C-alpha cells in the first residue's frame, strides 16, 4: 500500500508540473496574442498621429 502511494506520489507530482508548464505556456500564449493587439494600438498609433 506505500509501496503505490509512493507510485501515485509520483503521478501528483507530475500532473503538478504538467499543468504548470502547459498553462505557463498557454498563458502566455494568447497573453502575447494580446500583446499583439496592444500592438494594433501603439503601431498604428504612432501614424495615426
Amino acid at each position: 500500500e506505500a509501496i503505490l502511494n509512493l507510485e501515485l506520489k509520483t503521478a501528483g507530482r507530475i500532473n503538478e508540473v504538467l499543468n504548470t508548464k502547459t498553462k505557463d505556456q498557454n498563458i502566455q500564449s494568447i497573453t502575447l496574442q494580446a500583446e499583439i493587439a496592444q500592438k494594433r494600438l501603439d503601431m498604428k498609433y504612432k501614424q495615426m498621429e
